[PDB]
């Protein structure tokens, strides 16, 4: 219950002898589990190691190496679990311990209690004094023994006590080796105290036990749950009776080495059933139920400062010294301006022009709290589309009264500021654009959020010569305009859409995948809804309990592709049977394998279990 990280230092040691003891001590002090290896080099003759008989657990290896003490204090070293391993070899690695010709070096290996490596070799050799360690039976530890290989261990030295010779750590009689898993009787799955069927340890059980139940164990093969070695903590979800379906269990645990935890240490944070240093990328650190965890982003939100504030207030315009320092940005914190300076570059004095594609590092913004001044743009980049995700366009901070800009563009056939729905404050200037369309077609009065916002449009290419070029809003689309070509590219849809593209209507009645229609969007039905042919809608409203015949079974309100078959209940396993009618109900309790019906002489019974 004490806990400690490693070191990974591997033969690497300080040079001043005397820190490198005081170091070793400074870490594993009073640590009972070493989560990470336990590192022991460099260390001279007589120095105490007294202090190592708190370390129990290993979850790493243990490195003993270029030491010249006479006694290894690990007594109560039960478990090594060689989640990583030395040289990507061995749980334990023992070696050249011994002073260069001299006499001082490693005699005895005080490992009374080291019943269990659960995973990795040993290698034991190059130690001119050390005696006794080739008498233990290392097949009894070491739970993979493949390769053999990587299992050696080899060696005037003094005799085992006679209660076991031929097998000890020391003279000592209680340092004799004790066996738990070789003298075990067939039914054993494991471990155990002794050579008969009822000495068998618990399944969970690793190291050995001193009794039948898994709170008896020495060390747990998997986790530790409040003193029970389980296979797993408390899932994240159980099935609740009441909304036949699985619920957040609120006594779920979290996993944190070998232990079940209901709160993760300091530093950590909850990424689905573990604890970890931080939420991956998919996922953001979100309170939900008095935990911090990670929650799946639906790209994952990061604030960044614009041109002209914090880390970038002395820039004037985006460039190729800055662009990517926009990186995977959500929301810019201020102003997003383009000038001729930031797009050529300057190549006389070495300073990049803008690389076209870096530009597409904003297609992951969707706000901007200031202003958008586009003065300049790569010649042959037709729209803003690089903006696509944009949604929001703050205006908190105005160029003179401006918001939005796009002056003297050439380059520029269409807008394409396809999710653009919102311009908070400020006046919009498009001018200058002589070949850019679809500006006339918005109703930018939409955007807005107050009457005190005006807008400026002069000499774009004439409404006129583009309406009659074939530059026109799709007829899927509203009365608002289009940011460009196609059904994708509008303000409103004028009849429904599915995603981003406006469409006539809904797969209500027939598709691949039928649909149901929420205030003119599109949604899919739960994949559990039976489609319905003839003028029937398969589903009004999302869910498996909102379906209009289900598919396969039922389960209280919910279509499910099968009754309940063992799914993890609060107290126990969850079983149903189905009815004539594919309706699910209860198995009887004393049912732990399943049902044919609700008696109690309905019961089933696993098919794989025995010979
Ligand atoms: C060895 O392990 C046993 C079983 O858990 C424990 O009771 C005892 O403290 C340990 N004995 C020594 C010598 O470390
Ligand atoms: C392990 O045995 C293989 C089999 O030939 C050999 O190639 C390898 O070098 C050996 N490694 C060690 C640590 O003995
Ligand atoms: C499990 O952890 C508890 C602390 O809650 C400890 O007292 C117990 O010895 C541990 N059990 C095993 C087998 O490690
Ligand atoms: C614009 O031209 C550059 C020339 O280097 C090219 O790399 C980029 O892909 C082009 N961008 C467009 C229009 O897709
Ligand atoms: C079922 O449909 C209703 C609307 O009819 C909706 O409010 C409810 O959330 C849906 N239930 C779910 C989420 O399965
Ligand atoms: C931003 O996220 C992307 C996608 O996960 C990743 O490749 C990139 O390294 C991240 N950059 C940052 C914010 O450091
Ligand atoms: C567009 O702006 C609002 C509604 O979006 C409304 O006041 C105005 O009449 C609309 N114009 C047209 C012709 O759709
Ligand atoms: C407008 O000028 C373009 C040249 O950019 C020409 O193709 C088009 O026919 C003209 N339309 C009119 C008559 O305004």
């Amino acid at each position: 219950q004490s806990v400690c990280a490693g070191t990974e230092n591997k033969l690497s040691s300080l040079s001043d002898l005397e820190q490198q003891y005081r170091a070793l001590r400074k870490y594993y002090e009073n640590c009972e589990v070493v989560m990470g290896n336990l590192e022991i080099t460099s260390i001279e003759h007589n120095r105490d190691l007294s202090f190592l008989r708190s370390v129990r657990e290993v979850t790493g290896y243990v490195l003993v190496a270029l030491n010249q003490f006479r006694y290894l204090p690990l007594e109560n070293l039960r478990i090594i679990r060689g989640t990583k391993l030395y040289e990507d070899r061995y749980a334990l690695a023992i070696f050249l311990n011994y002073r260069k010709d001299g006499n001082f070096g490693l005699q005895e290996l005080g490992l009374k209690n080291l019943t269990e490596i659960l995973n990795g070799g040993v290698y034991v050799d190059q130690n001119k004094f050390l005696c006794y360690a080739d008498t233990i039976h290392w097949q009894d530890i070491v739970r993979n023994p493949w390769p053999s290989n990587l299992t050696l261990v080899s060696t005037g030295c003094g005799r085992c006590h006679k209660s076991c010779t031929g097998r000890c750590w020391g003279p000592t009689e209680n340092h004799c080796q004790t066996l738990t898993r070789t003298v075990c009787a067939e039914q054993c799955d494991g471990r155990c105290y002794g050579p008969y069927v009822s000495d068998c340890c618990h399944r969970e059980c690793a190291g050995g036990c001193s009794g039948p139940k898994d709170t008896d164990c020495f060390a747990c093969m998997n986790f530790n749950d409040s003193g029970a070695c389980v296979t797993q903590c408390p899932q994240t979800f159980v099935y609740n009776p009441t909304t036949f379906q699985l619920e957040h269990n609120f006594n779920a645990k979290y996993t944190y080495g070998a232990f079940c935890v209901k709160k993760c240490p300091h530093n950590f944070v909850v990424d689905s059933s573990s604890c970890v240093r931080a939420c991956p990328s998919s996922k953001m650190e979100v309170e939900e139920n008095g935990i911090k965890m990670c929650k799946p982003c639906t790209i994952c939100p990061k604030a960044c400062d614009g041109i002209g504030t914090g880390s970038l207030m002395s820039a004037q315009t985006v460039d190729s010294s800055n662009i990517d320092k926009f990186i995977n940005c959500t929301k810019i914190n201020g102003n997003l301006i383009f000038l001729v300076t930031g797009i050529h570059g300057d190549p006389y004095n070495a300073i990049e022009a803008i690389d076209p594609e870096k530009l597409n590092v904003f297609r992951t913004v969707r706000e901007i709290t200031g202003f958008l001044n586009i003065q300049s743009w790569p010649p042959n980049m037709t729209d803003f589309s690089v903006f696509s995700n944009l949604v929001t366009i703050g205006g908190r901070v105005l160029y003179s009264g401006l918001s939005l800009l796009i002056l003297k563009q050439q380059g520029i056939t269409s807008l394409q500021f396809q999710s653009l729905k919102e311009i908070s404050a400020g006046n919009i200037y498009i001018t200058d654009n002589s070949n850019l369309c679809y500006y006339h077609t918005i109703n930018w009065t939409t955007l807005f959020s107050t009457i005190n916002q005006r807008i400026v449009i002069r000499d774009n290419r004439k409404a006129e010569n583009c309406t009659a070029e074939g530059m026109v809003c799709n007829h899927l689309c509203s009365s608002d305009g289009c940011w460009g070509p196609g059904p994708d590219q509008c303000l409103s849809c004028r009849r429904f859409s599915r995603g981003r593209i406006c469409i006539e209507s809904c797969n209500l009645y027939d598709g691949e995948f039928r649909e149901f229609e929420n205030d003119s969007i599109c949604v899919e039905c739960d994949p559990q809804c039976e489609k319905m042919e003839d003028g029937l809608l398969t589903c009004h409203g999302p869910g498996p309990d909102n379906c209009t015949k289900c598919s396969h079974f039922k389960d209280g309100p919910n279509c499910v592709e099968k009754c309940p078959d063992g799914l993890q209940g609060a107290n126990s396993f969850i079983f149903k049977y189905a009815d004539p009618d594919r309706e699910c109900h209860p198995c009887h309790p004393n049912c732990t394998q399943g049902c044919n019906g609700p008696t109690s002489h309905d019961c089933i019974y696993y098919p794989w279990t025995g010979h």
